[PDB]
C-alpha cells in the first residue's frame, strides 16, 4: 500500500539529459510526477528527448548548456526556477569518457575531461544552492563512476581522476550543506548500456559483461531508480554517501573468479 | 504516478525485529504490504510488537527463535514458508554489542558476539537460500554498521569485527547468489535510537549526536526505508554493496569540521 | 646510508611461522637482528624451519601452540618473554582457508576459520598487551588478505568474514592501543605463492596470475618486507591501517 | 639487514623547498639518494639546498611551477643530466586555500586542480621514459585523507584534487606496470609544516585533541612512507594508499 512518499510536483535539473544515463534518470523522475529540465549542448539531442518523453507525468522541458560553464548553470537554475518555481533535486551526472594512455594525454585532453566532469559538478551544485536551500529538503545525486574511486583501466586516468574528484568534492559538500538541509550522494554505475559506452565499441562491452556477476550491463534505469531513492524524504539522513551499481562487478578477486 | 514497483504481498524474515531496528524494518516493509515474520528470544517482546503493529496492511507475526542456533533458522524459514506461501526477503538483522575493553574480552564475550551479529546472519542465509531461490527475486538485507567496517570505538573490537565480518561474507555470497538472482547488501547504519542504544547512557548518546552534522540520532525508519529500498525489483542490478545511513557522521576529520 | 632504525636486538612473535607468509615475515625480521619464536601446531614442520634459519643474524626458535587456544596464547608469551626478556613485535598470521560454498558450510566449518584467522588474532594480541606496553614502541602487524575486505571469491564466503573481522577489531584496537604506544597495522596479501596457496591446484594459482598487474604472484618477503616496515620505530604514526601488498590485483575494472 | 640501500638513486620531490616536501627530501638524502627539489621561490629552494648540504644523498634545486608541462620537462631533463638518470619521483607539490562552496571561484578551483593533480600528473608524464629505463621506477603521491576519506569545511575543492590523485593512479598503476614502474600514495593526517600552520592555532589545538597517538604527525613521518614504498623490497605494491595520520580516521566520535 505504501513506500515511499511521492515526489509528484518537485522540480529537478538533470545536466546531459538527453541521451545515455542522464536521460534515463530524466525519465525516472518524470515517471514518479517530477518536472525535470534536462541539459545538454546539442540542441537538436534535447529536443528529441524532450519530444520522447512527451507522454511523461512530470513534464521534461530541456535549456541548452554547456556544464564547463559557470554563467551556462547560473542561466540553468534560473530558467528552472522559472519554469517551475523552485528547485529540489539537481542530478550531476554530464560527463565524457574519452581514452587516451597517460603518456599520450594533452593539458586541453585532461581539463576536457576535467572541466565537463567534475568542474561541471561544482558549478551546477554552486548555482543550485541557494534554491536547493529554499526547497527544505534538497537532493543532490551525482553521477560518479566505479573508474576512479574503485577501478583502473587504461585510458581512463584523467577520467577516473574526474570521477574520484566528484566523490572528494561531495564529501565535504555534505558537511557545508547539512544546515542547509541538503543531502549530496553519489551513484557510481559499472557499466551501462547508453550511447556513450556503445563508442567504446563492442569488445569493451564484451569484456565488460564477461566480468559482471548478474551477467549482464546494466540500464540507465538502473541509475535513474538510485538517484530516485536518494532523492526521498526518506533519504534524508543519508548524505555524502556512495551507492555502487554494478551487477557485482567490483567484487571478483579475478577474472573466471565469476 | 509511479516511484518504485510495489512489494504489496511478497513475504520476509527480519531477525531481531521485536525491537529497534528490526522492528522498524518489518514496520516499514508491512506498511509496503510484505508480510514479516519477525524473530527474537522474548516472547512477550515478540507479542506486544505483533500487537503494536495489529493495523498495518502487510500481516506481521513473529517466530521465538535464536540467530545463534541453526535449527532455529531453518524452522523460522519454515513456519515463514508456511504462513506466507513463500520467501521473498531476508533482513538478517539481530545483533548485540556490549561493551568490553580489549583486555577484559573473554572468549564467552567475543563468541556471543560473534555468534549473534556474524553467524547468525550465515545461518538465516543458508536457511533461506532454497525458498529465496524459488522466489526468483530473492533479496537479503544484512544490518550491519559503521563500528567495524569504518570506526573504532573502545569497548567494541569484538562488535566491530562482527560487523565487518557480515560485510567479507557477503562479497562472496553475492557472486555465489547471483546466479539465483538473490542479491544481498547491507545497511551500515551510524547511530539510531533504539533500546538497545539506549543502554549505552545519554554520554554516549550525547556524544554521538554531536558527532553528526545531520545533527540528529537516526531514527529506525531510516534504516527501514534503506532496506526497502535493496528489496525493491528496480534494485536487482546492485549487490555486494553497502549503504551507510548515518546523518554524514563518518565525514568530518575532527570536531570544528562539525564546529 | 641510512634507512631505518635498526631493529636488531627487539623480540617478536609470528603465528603461524613455519610455513609460508609466516615464515617468510620470521626469516625477514630475523635478517634484520630481531630474535624470532615461530608458532604452530606440528612440531616437525617448527622443527625444520628452526634448522633452515639457524644461520640468520637474529635467533629464530619455536614454540608449538594452537591460536585458537588462549592458554597457547599467554604461554607463548611467557616463553617468548623468557627467551628474549621482553616483546616488542607481534605478527598475528596464522589463518586457514579451506574452501566451500555457501550452502554447504557447516558450523564446525564457519568456527574453525573464525576461530583460527579472527580468535587467534585476537588472542595473540590480548596476552601480548602487557609486554608490548613494557616495550615503549609496541607493534602489531595482522596478516589479513584482499578476500573479504575488498573481494569476493566463491568458496570463501567464510574466510573473507575473518579476514574482515581482523579488520574491524584493530580499527577499535589501535584506539585502545593508541595510550600504551603499541600501534596495530594489517598487510592484505593479494596472492603470494605459498605451501597452502598450493592446496588451491595449479588451475587457481595460474588464474590469479593473469589477473595481477605485476605479472606475477608475490612472494612471502613481500609479505615480510610490509610487516618489517610497520613495526619499524619510523612507522609510530601508522596505526589502524591497512597496506594491500597484490601486484595491482585489486585494481582492473575486469582481469579480462 | 632490514632493506637494500638506496644509496646512488635519483629522485625528484615536488614542492620539496618546505614541509612534506622537505622532509621527504631529508630523507631520501639521508638514504644517500641524490634529490632535486622544484619550487617556485628560489630564495627558499637556496635555503633548503644549503641546509641540507650535509646529507650524503646531494640535495640541488630546480625552479619550475607544477602547475607546467614544460616545467616538469625541465625539471626531470636537468635532473637526469645531474646524477645520469632517474629513478624516484615524488609528486608531493600542493596548495590548500580554505573557501566555502558557494564562493569558490573558477580560479579557486584550477588553482587547488592545477597544482594538486595537474601537477601530479604532469611531473609523471614527463618523468616515464626515464623512470622506465631504471628499471625499477617508483612514483609517490602525496594525496590526503582530505577528499579520499574525510570532509572539512572550506576544502571540497582540496579534497576533490587529493582524491582526483588517487582515481588517477589506480589507472595509472595498471599502465605503468609493464615499465616495471610502482605508483602509490601517502595520505598524511595532519602533520606540523608551513603550509599547514598557515591555518593557525584554532585548527592546530583542536586537530591533535582528535588524534589517537595524541600529536600531529611530523614530516619525516610522511618521509618514511614514501621510503619504503621507493624500496626494491616493495615492487609488489603499486595502486595503492597509505593513511599517515596516528588513528586520526579512526574515532567514530572524536570526542
Ligand atoms: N555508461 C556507463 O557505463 C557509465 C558508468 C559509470 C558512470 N557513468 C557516468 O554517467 C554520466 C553520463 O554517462 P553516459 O554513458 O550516459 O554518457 P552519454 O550516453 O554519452 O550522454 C552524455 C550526456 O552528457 C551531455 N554532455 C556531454 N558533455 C556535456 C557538456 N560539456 N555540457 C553539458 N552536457 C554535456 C551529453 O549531451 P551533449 O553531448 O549534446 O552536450 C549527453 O546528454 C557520465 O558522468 C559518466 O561518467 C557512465
Ligand atoms: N542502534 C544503532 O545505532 C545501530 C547502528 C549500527 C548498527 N546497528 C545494528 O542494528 C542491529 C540491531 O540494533 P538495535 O539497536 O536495534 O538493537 P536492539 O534495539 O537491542 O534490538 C535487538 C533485537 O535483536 C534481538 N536479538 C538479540 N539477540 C538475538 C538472538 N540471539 N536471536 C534473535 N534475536 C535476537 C532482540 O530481541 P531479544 O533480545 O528478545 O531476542 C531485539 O529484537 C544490530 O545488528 C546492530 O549491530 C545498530
Ligand atoms: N597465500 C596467500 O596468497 C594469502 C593471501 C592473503 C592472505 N593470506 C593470509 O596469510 C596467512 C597465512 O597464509 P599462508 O599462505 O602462508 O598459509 P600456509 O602456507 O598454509 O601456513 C599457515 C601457517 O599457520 C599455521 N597454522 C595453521 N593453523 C594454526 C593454528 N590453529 N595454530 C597455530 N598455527 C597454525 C600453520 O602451521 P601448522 O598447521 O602446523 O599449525 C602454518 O605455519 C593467513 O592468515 C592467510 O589468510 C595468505
Ligand atoms: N601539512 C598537512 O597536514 C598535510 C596533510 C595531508 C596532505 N598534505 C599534502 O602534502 C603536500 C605538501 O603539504 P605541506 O603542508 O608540506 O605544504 P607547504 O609546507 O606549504 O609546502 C608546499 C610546497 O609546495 C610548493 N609549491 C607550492 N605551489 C607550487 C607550485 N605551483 N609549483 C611548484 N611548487 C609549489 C611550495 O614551494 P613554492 O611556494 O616556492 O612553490 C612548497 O615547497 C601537499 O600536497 C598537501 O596537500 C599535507
Ligand atoms: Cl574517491
Ligand atoms: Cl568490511
Ligand atoms: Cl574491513
Ligand atoms: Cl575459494
Ligand atoms: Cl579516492
Ligand atoms: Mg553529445
Ligand atoms: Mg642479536
Amino acid at each position: 500500500s505504501h513506500m515511499f512518499t511521492s515526489l509528484e510536483g518537485r522540480s529537478a535539473i538533470v545536466t546531459g539529459g538527453s541521451k545515455g544515463i542522464g536521460r534515463g534518470i530524466a525519465e525516472t523522475f518524470a515517471n514518479a510526477g517530477v518536472d525535470v529540465v534536462i541539459t545538454g549542448r546539442n540542441q537538436d539531442d534535447l529536443d528529441r528527448t524532450v519530444a520522447d518523453l512527451s507522454g511523461t507525468r512530470g513534464k521534461v522541458t530541456a535549456v541548452r548548456a554547456d556544464v564547463t560553464d559557470p554563467e551556462d548553470a547560473r542561466r540553468t537554475v534560473a530558467e528552472t526556477v522559472s519554469r517551475h518555481g523552485g528547485l529540489d533535486i539537481v542530478c550531476a551526472n554530464a560527463g565524457i569518457f574519452p581514452s587516451g594512455r597517460l603518456e599520450d594525454l594533452t593539458p586541453d585532453d585532461i581539463e576536457q575531461v576535467l572541466g565537463v566532469n567534475f568542474k561541471g559538478t561544482v558549478y551546477i551544485v554552486q548555482a543550485a544552492l541557494q534554491a536547493l536551500t529554499a526547497s527544505g529538503h534538497g537532493r543532490v545525486v551525482v553521477t560518479s563512476s566505479i573508474t576512479g574511486p574503485i577501478t583502473g583501466y587504461p585510458g581512463w586516468s584523467h577520467y577516473g581522476a574526474s570521477k574520484a574528484a566528484q566523490l572528494g568534492f561531495l564529501r565535504t559538500a555534505a558537511m557545508e550543506l547539512a544546515p542547509k538541509k541538503i543531502t549530496i550522494n553519489a551513484v557510481l554505475p559499472g557499466n551501462i548500456m547508453t550511447e556513450g559506452l556503445d563508442e567504446m565499441g563492442q569488445d569493451y562491452l564484451d569484456q565488460m559483461a564477461s566480468a559482471i556477476p548478474a551477467g549482464r550491463l546494466g540500464s540507465v534505469a538502473d541509475i535513474g531508480n538510485a538517484a530516485l531513492f536518494f532523492a526521498t524524504d526518506e533519504a534524508a539522513y543519508v548524505t555524502g554517501q556512495t551507492l555502487v551499481v554494478d551487477g557485482g562487478q567490483v567484487l571478483p578477486e579475478s577474472h573466471l573468479a565469476i
